């Protein structure tokens, strides 16, 4: 079936240019020890870049003290008691808002789809408390989910993640939202010496949910959802807050808690940075896109296409990237390295021998046949003339 594209729909449109380093979106400054005008000014090159605005919070906010004592667990409610909350409108987001208000935990998770964007989109929010599931529309409500700072940066209500590394991330870069007052699982489990530390492993032995694999590598923009993707994204966040009440008693037990909570305070602070305005040097604390050697190399030993083409396979891999900007699509869209690497290998130079390659060609590359056959040429005349 046909979907169509949501950033179409989106109040802010996409930017892929890069022009500036990544600008917080946020606007309001709940729960602040430091003015928002304080964590909004630029820093110079060291590259320059705008800081974390709840970095402050993050180190010198304390913790809730419920967190801090052994207390007996709260099982998940049964599944069939309630239906997972569809959220999608301003009037039903306000509401969740008072709800989150009065929890003193919650768990939160999302799905994020990559392949028809750029850099990105995130698809759906999932925020369980101890009475209820939510399921929130991250599409239709991009430009009013930074309401939810009021609780997300509210120390005093943890915030429960299963590997919040990435999330974090995406929080910031299309919601304008922070966490302060984070425990992730993940490093609860590694610090606790759990033999597997996936999601998938502690859904199945504290809650007994098998999870089938390859649903987040499903299409989460489609609307609406499918039952069983309503389910599997709602059981996200429907068993966690137990698990987290199970791991963080053995962690006050076992003199670990102080760590995870360290950890978890390090993948709370990560800050969303575009690529070209990357750290210099290597750290956890900091993700950009794109940092490392260049992946051609690979493709070209891998493919086994003679030496003297590293700049035909350059040329393509900078034109991918550019089309896949303009258009804001992944490169894989445009035209997955295997295809890239048959254009290469086989170095078709009219539009038939572009679009009748054996791998079969994407809808960029039929349509933009005759300049890839250009491009291809030229190499093929500098690879004998030069």
């Amino acid at each position: 079936k046909r979907v169509e594209k949501p950033q179409l729909k989106f109040k802010s449109p996409i930017d892929n240019s890069e022009s500036h380093p990544f600008i917080p979106l946020l606007k309001e400054k709940p729960n602040a020890l430091k003015p928002l005008s304080e964590s909004l000014r630029l820093v110079d090159d060291d590259p320059s870049h705008y800081p974390h605005p709840y970095e402050y919070e993050i180190d010198h906010q304390e913790y809730s003290p419920e967190i801090l004592q052994i207390r007996e667990e709260i099982p998940s409610k049964s599944w069939d008691d309630s239906v997972p909350i569809w959220v999608d409108t301003s009037t039903e987001l306000e509401s969740m808002l008072e709800d989150l208000k009065n929890t003193k935990e919650i768990a939160v998770d999302l799905e994020h789809h990559d392949y028809r964007s750029y850099y990105g989109i995130v698809c759906l929010m999932q925020i369980s408390t101890r009475e209820r599931d939510y399921l929130v529309d991250t599409l239709k409500l991009r430009e009013n989910l930074h309401i939810l700072n009021e609780v997300f940066t509210n120390p005093s209500i943890v915030k429960v993640f299963h590997g919040a590394f990435m999330n974090i991330i995406w929080l910031q870069r299309d919601l304008g939202l922070y966490v302060v007052g984070l425990f992730d699982t993940y490093h609860a489990s590694k610090a606790i010496g759990l033999p597997r530390h996936s999601l998938a492993y502690l859904l199945e032995n504290f809650a007994n949910f098998k999870t089938s694999k390859k649903y987040q590598l499903a299409d989460w923009r489609i609307r609406p959802l499918s039952k069983p993707m309503t389910a599997y994204a709602r059981a996200d966040t429907h068993f966690l807050l137990n698990i987290y009440d199970q791991l963080r008693n053995k962690l006050i037990e076992s003199n670990k808690l102080a760590g995870v909570l360290y950890e978890s305070r390090n993948v709370a602070k990560r800050r969303f940075e575009y690529s070209k305005y990357r750290p210099l040097t290597p750290s956890s604390e900091v993700y950009s896109p794109i940092e490392k050697e260049s992946p051609w190399k690979i493709l070209m030993y891998q493919y086994n296409i003679p030496p003297e083409r590293e700049v035909l396979v350059r040329e393509l891999y900078q034109w991918r990237d550019l089309i896949a900007r303009r258009d804001d699509e992944s490169p894989r869209f445009v035209m997955p390295n295997q295809l890239l690497a048959a254009l290469v290998a086989y170095t078709p130079t009219d539009v038939i021998g572009v679009v009748s390659l054996t791998n079969g060609v994407t809808e960029h590359v039929r349509q933009n046949a005759k300049l890839l056959a250009n491009l291809i040429r030229d190499a093929l005349r500098n690879i004998k003339n030069t």
